[PDB]
């Protein structure tokens, strides 16, 4: 079950993964399957209610494939290009809210495997641009904190809109509208 904006989970902050398992596979697994179905680029795990520290993405999920797949269990960001640039993001749990964010180019990060195994990788462009928004997921931080002043005033109404929705879950009294 994919969740929204303000379910209380995207704040708080992921916990590492210790059990590098088949059930993880399948919790991966299964995090891919809901991003497929849900026509969004990248996803990260609180993202469909875990509290633990997995990112996921495809760069051309238009035509879903096998280790076109990219996958990183507890990630950190240990250096980042000076160079920033600004592009229009979404996010899977703002439907329909889309802004400009700024962020650096490039990034180095360290991450662990499917299996447990540490690895260091340097992304740039599209990869960088996904992996600081799903990163960004794990410490309880959404890209609206990091939206610009404009955009994110241009989008206050959608974002009210989606508190309504929201609190039409204990909502069997009237005292919430439509
Ligand atoms: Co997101």
């Amino acid at each position: 079950k994919i969740v929204k904006y303000p379910d209380p989970i995207l704040r708080r902050r992921s916990e590492e993964v210790t059990n590098f398992d088949d059930n993880l596979k399948r919790v991966v697994r299964k995090m891919f399957d809901i991003m497929y179905e849900s026509k969004g680029i990248g996803l990260s795990a609180p993202q469909v209610n875990i509290s633990k520290r997995i990112i996921v993405w495809n760069a051309l999920y238009e035509k879903r494939k096998e280790e076109n797949e990219r996958i990183f269990i507890n990630p950190s960001i240990v250096e980042q290009s000076l160079v920033k640039l600004k592009l229009i993001e979404g996010c899977l749990s703002f439907p329909g809210i889309e802004g400009k964010v700024e962020r650096p180019s490039i990034v180095s990060i360290s991450y662990y495997d499917i299996n447990g195994y540490k690895h260091l990788k340097i992304l740039k462009g599209i990869h960088s641009r996904i992996f600081q928004h799903e990163f960004d997921h794990l410490n309880g931080t959404l890209f609206i904190d990091k939206m610009t002043q404009v955009d994110k005033k241009k989008v206050r109404p959608k974002l009210n809109e989606l508190i309504r929705d929201y609190k039409a879950t204990h909502s069997e009294e009237p005292l919430e509208h439509h």
